């Protein structure tokens, strides 16, 4: 059945690993252990009766693997651009990521922005409408997710996968 590669991209500690863990194993680890070695996961979804194998590449947020993370753009097909709603600096840094993808990844790559840590509204620094407006500016999808609270985690991955399926099916 169909195989889609997926990139989780963002600053260190936005919750990329936790987002993949909630998608893969429907669980949450309150601990923060930074990703060093880029590791992929296969998560099988069903879109309109078709099984699609999502090869999800969980990249390291640390600056010393920027050059290493970028190398994984080849054949990526889809990229989750994750920032932390409680961290404007991470949100400011997704502009840099989106720009890097436009220049270095293929034109037909599908992009979505996730406002992660959406459950923690108390420490919110980034308004939902500021993420929506940025997504609108670049003409890409956006939704607020919580890996901890399991909000829009499946929805985000099904939304992105559909946009990849739609472009792929239209080639015929
Ligand atoms: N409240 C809350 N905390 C979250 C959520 N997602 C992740 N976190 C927390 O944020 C921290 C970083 O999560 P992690 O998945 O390791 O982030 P990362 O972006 O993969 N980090 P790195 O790029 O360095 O590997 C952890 O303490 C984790 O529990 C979420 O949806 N809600
Ligand atoms: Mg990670």
């Amino acid at each position: 059945d169909y195989l889609f590669k997926l990139l989780l991209i963002g600053d260190s500690g936005v919750g990329k690993t936790c987002v993949l863990f909630r998608f893969s194993e429907d669980a949450f680890n309150s601990t923060f252990i930074s990703t060093i070695g880029i590791d992929f996961k296969i998560r099988t979804i069903e879109l309109d009766g078709k099984r699609i194998k999502l090869q999800i590449w969980d990249t390291a947020g640390q600056e010393r693997f920027r050059t290493i993370t970028t190398a994984y753009y080849r054949g990526a097909m889809g990229i989750m651009l994750v920032y932390d709603i409680t961290n404007e600096k991470s949100f400011d840094n997704i502009r840099n990521w989106i720009r890097n993808i436009e220049e270095h990844a293929s034109a037909d790559v599908e992009k979505m922005i996730l406002g992660n840590k959406c459950d923690v509204n108390d420490k919110r620094q980034v308004s939902k409408e500021r993420g929506e407006k940025l997504a609108l500016d670049y003409g890409i999808k956006f939704m607020e997710t919580s890996a901890k609270a399991n909000i829009n985690v499946e929805n985000a991955f099904f939304t992105l996968a559909r946009d990849i399926k739609a472009k792929m099916d239209k080639k015929h």
